[PDB]
């Protein structure tokens, strides 16, 4: 407000401006200076008593650099140059402030401290500095061509590498920086480049050794991965991959469940699985064996969970891959790992089984069963074999409805249907597994359950047919299924009857000579024993008809071997009363001399 002329008497006086500086109450006016109306003013008056604009800036600058530190005002004339109006202002001054930090021969790192870039972290591409800090880095590489400057190297000189990245990576998310973000990304793997630094390097440069094992989660991580893509297309003549880079740190041993563990996590997904699949190939190449691509992948310790585990459709992969077309057996098939794992199929069986029931699972469940399938065939298992393998000979009464009873019965339909001639049948397993006697009484027990019923019966019958294939004298079977103990209620024996029923069908099929039950019997338990056995099952409905019969023949034989009436009286005598064993000596006689004669 001092009003026109009273300066221009202060102007052809060649007052010093600082004077009007302060005349001008511009001390208090601090960092909100940037313009105060009276600016314009003194601004004018510097310019009438200096005679170039240049001079008149740098006077002004004298003022004010007693009152404000270099940053304070670099940022005062950053606010104050955006405005209209303090535009040609504040570029005369970052002018001349310049070539005064030129003259005291500062460098542009030495500018950049000063300024605090080195220390605003992420937030650095928005400090109001940024811009007036290049504009001096321009002007000092114009002046200095010997010693240079770009603001990616700098950058670097303070934070390291690392840290550098880190600050690019948080500013491409924030949208107004993201632009300059990634152009300094660049000229990031420029300098690199330019540097001669490999892979090797820059691993460590970015500091992927420390965080150890977390390293696929760290950022800088796929930083490190894109420069390896780089340095390749850079350099096609010593190409490498990241797998290869990485098998410096780790061996197959760690590096492989690092890579599980990481693609079961899915912000890391898509970099795990990239590495897995270079991993099977080296595996490939090398003809690494399956049996150790199961342990590297940590299948060995699903336990039961193996079908749900995520890396098991990898390994069977892997192992189809391998063994095609090496094909002649120096193969390393599925089924040969299961057992160098397990004693017998059956865990794997139980566990396609529990796997069938959750839909989510029935694939994989498919797949394992198909192995066992295979392996089974290939090694030429008839079903019987399988019934071992499957272990349904430890199951007891209860194989019939053990859920391995399904799996061996498809396994034998699958292999008929593809084996015509030797054709075999259910029970041919249980007969690998069990006695005959054990057999027998299991299933006369089934035969009581109405859910075992049917398929007992078929059972009874095909095993009637087995013994028949296997030739088997009649007498030796009543051996086997323990009927020589006791005479006594033998024709009650439910055993028994499978014994006759046998015995039919042997005889049947006519062989040399009829096989004939008496003989058994007499041998057995001798003439008296039987004879008194019969007595008291004739007396007796449900035994009475076979009882008859079986007493027809014990006469016919004896009187075949010329046993004489007074020999079978004494035997009669031993096992009825005499009303009933004159009776049947009347028959025996009569039988008798019809014979001799």
């Amino acid at each position: 407000k001092p009003g026109l002329k009273k300066l221009l008497k202060w102007a052809d006086a060649k007052k010093p401006p600082e004077t009007v500086f302060t005349r001008l109450r511009l001390d208090k006016t601090g960092t909100q200076l940037f313009d105060n109306t009276d600016f314009p003013v003194w601004a004018a008056y510097t310019r009438s008593v200096a005679q170039t604009d240049s001079e008149a800036s740098a006077v002004m600058l004298k003022t004010l650099v007693s009152r404000y530190s270099d940053e304070v005002l670099s940022g005062m004339i950053a606010a104050a140059k955006k405005s209209s109006k303090t535009e040609s202002i504040a570029t005369k001054l970052e002018t001349e402030q310049m070539r005064t930090w030129l003259a005291a021969k500062k460098t542009p790192d030495d500018m950049f401290l000063v300024f605090k870039l080195n220390k605003a972290g992420d937030d650095i591409l928005s400090s109001p500095l940024l811009s007036a800090w290049t504009n001096y880095m321009k002007l000092s590489n114009k002046e200095n061509p010997k010693a240079q400057t770009t603001l990616i190297a700098t950058m670097t000189k303070h934070y390291g590498d690392s840290g550098v990245s880190q600050i690019l990576a948080a500013a491409r998310k924030s949208p107004a920086t993201q632009s300059t973000a990634k152009r300094l990304e660049a000229e990031q793997v420029q300098l690199w480049l330019k540097k001669g630094r490999t892979p090797d390097d820059t691993f460590t440069l970015l500091s992927l050794d420390r965080a150890g094992d977390d390293l696929l989660a760290s950022p800088q991580f796929n930083t490190w991965m894109k420069y390896i893509n780089y340095y390749n297309k850079e350099n096609p003549d010593e190409k490498t991959t990241v797998l290869a880079k990485l098998m410096t740190h780790f061996d197959d041993e760690e590096l492989t469940p690092i890579l599980v563990v990481a693609r079961k996590v899915p912000s890391t997904e898509s970099t795990a699985a990239k590495l897995q699949a270079e991993q099977f190939k080296n595996w490939l190449s090398a003809d690494k064996s399956p049996e150790e691509a199961f342990t590297l992948l940590q299948l060995d310790k699903a336990g039961d969970d193996l079908l749900t585990n995520p890396q098991l459709t990898n390994w069977l992969k892997y192992t189809e891959n391998f063994n095609l077309n090496k094909e002649i057996n120096e193969q390393v098939t599925a089924i040969q790992v299961f057992r160098a794992q397990y004693v017998d199929d059956s865990r794997i069986a139980n566990m396609v089984i529990a796997a069938e029931k959750v839909p989510n699972t029935q694939a994989i469940a498919k797949r394992v069963e198909d192995e066992l399938f295979k392996g089974w065939t290939v090694v030429l298992n008839k079903p019987d074999d399988v019934f071992i393998n499957l272990k349904l000979e430890t199951v007891g009464e209860n194989v019939f409805e053990s859920p391995l009873w399904s799996f061996y019965t498809k396994f034998l339909e699958k292999y008929n249907t593809a084996n015509p001639g030797k054709e075999q049948t259910m029970i041919s397993g249980l007969a690998r597994g069990y006695n005959d006697v054990t057999l027998t009484n299991m299933l006369l027990k089934a035969k009581e359950a109405p859910s075992t019923k049917t398929l007992a019966t078929k059972l009874e019958d095909e095993l009637v047919q087995y013994w028949l294939a296997d030739k088997k004298l009649p007498d030796k079977l009543f051996g086997y299924l323990e009927l020589k103990e006791s005479v006594d209620g033998i024709l009650t024996n439910p055993v028994f009857n499978v014994w006759l029923k046998y015995l039919n069908a042997f005889n049947d099929k006519a062989p040399v000579k009829k096989a004939l039950m008496i003989d058994t019997l007499k041998s057995a338990f001798g003439d008296v024993a039987v004879s008194n056995m019969l007595f008291a099952a004739k007396k007796d409905p449900g035994t009475a008809k076979v009882a008859a019969t079986l007493q027809t023949a014990l006469l016919s034989k004896w009187v075949l071997e010329k046993k004489t009436p007074g020999q079978v009286s004494a035997i009669l005598k031993e096992g009825a009363g005499a009303d009933v064993s004159a009776k049947l000596l009347a028959t025996y006689s009569a039988k008798f001399k019809v014979r001799w004669g």
